[PDB]
């Protein structure tokens, strides 16, 4: 019964609200958020009858999930093919947000690579991969059915990164970067040119991969 | 019980509980509607989080509850976005446009007397757009199934809300015919915008039905 309301909430929230406590909205200094978003995908999904494009969607968040649910991220929405996913959000766990994320990313980038369309086999799907990293403050909205959500000029930070970035790329912002360097064992490579979304002297990375 | 498939629509949830299986089907005309709250960036940047989040839950209780008075189905909603669709699942001849075109008429009523508790003096702007066009339909999902929708007219129902205007309702020249075919409708015709699919095109303002 309660089990099927709070299928959507993370798991601290989940049994937070199960044993009665009231959970408050929050201010996060930290956290990273992800937006992934598959390129060109209104004209492979406008050449198939409609089973063929569902069965798509259907193994792609097969494959998706089972990935995702390798780290310490959690998963906020999935609306058509987009992806966004936040970390260092419910429980804080320091400075780990950017690493998962960035490792999250990589093997994401990677299980694309075997992604198989069963109605093209010899093809490939793109991706394109956005990362920023910024304070946010999240709580839960909702009370026929509960959903965790955020606010935030970080999250429209990252969706314009992820925008502006390649295809099979991931693009970071030079704030998740100074983390990434401060760890150390990544490999970025600056972009060399400066966005034109929002401003004109904002530096944008490269992540390639990690030793 | 009720809440094994609250997402879904009655009709699917239905056929999915009395046991058979559904499939993906082409859609020759269904009604899109997309709306959204105009300067809520700047609303919520300055304001604590549990002043926004009771925003958020106040705004979504007075919405619920006009949207249940029509035959629609709301697909989705993230932050302030609403995207709400007639003709989808059951089909009723063209009767999504009268249907979704009251709805857009008294969503426009309700948020004049809709009241944010930290700033009684202050009334929320809402922009939308109405569009019309072939789509088709499909529940996807394993574990969390949920009804969505692959088409073209959705990008310009979404387009057609991008390029609004506040307080106002826009309309495409695809459902300006329906409606002045069912007669008792003002529409005023705006100007030959250009839209950032194609370009020179006439879009139609909404003023309300005459009875
Ligand atoms: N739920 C929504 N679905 C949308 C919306 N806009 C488009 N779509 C649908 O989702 C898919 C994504 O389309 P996009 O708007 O992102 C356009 P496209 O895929 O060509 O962009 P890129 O992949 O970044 O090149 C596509 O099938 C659309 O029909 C929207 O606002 N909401
Ligand atoms: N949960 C999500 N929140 C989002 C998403 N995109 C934006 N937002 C949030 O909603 C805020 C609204 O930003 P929008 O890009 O919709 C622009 P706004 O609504 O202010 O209208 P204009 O400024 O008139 O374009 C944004 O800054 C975020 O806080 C998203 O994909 N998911
Ligand atoms: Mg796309
Ligand atoms: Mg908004």
């Amino acid at each position: 019964a309660e089990a099927l309301l709070y299928q959507i909430l993370p798991h601290s929230v989940a049994e937070q609200l199960k044993r009665g406590e009231t959970v408050q909205a929050e201010a996060f200094d930290s956290v990273t958020i992800y937006f992934s978003d598959i390129v060109g995908f209104t004209a492979l999904s406008a050449e198939s009858t409609p089973m063929q494009v569902v069965t798509l969607l259907n193994d792609l968040y097969t494959c998706f999930d089972a990935v995702i649910d390798n780290f310490d991220v959690y998963k906020v929405e999935t609306i058509g093919d987009a992806y966004m996913v936040v970390s260092g959000l419910p429980v804080r766990n320091g400075r780990l947000h950017a690493c998962e994320v960035a490792r999250m990313a990589l093997a994401l980038l990677d299980a694309v690579r075997s992604f198989r369309i069963r109605h093209r086999p010899q093809e490939q799907l793109r991706l394109r991969i956005g990362i920023h990293t910024g304070p946010v403050c999240a709580g839960v909205v909702g009370l026929k059915m509960p959903r965790y959500c955020l606010f935030g000029d970080t999250v429209n930070t990252a969706s314009r990164m992820e925008s502006n970035g390649e295809a099979l790329k991931i693009h970071l912002s030079s704030e998740t970067k100074a983390v990434l360097e401060e760890f150390g064992g990544f490999e970025l490579e600056l972009r060399g040119d400066v966005e034109m979304k929002g401003k004109g002297k904002v530096r944008t990375y490269w992540l390639l991969g990690e030793r």
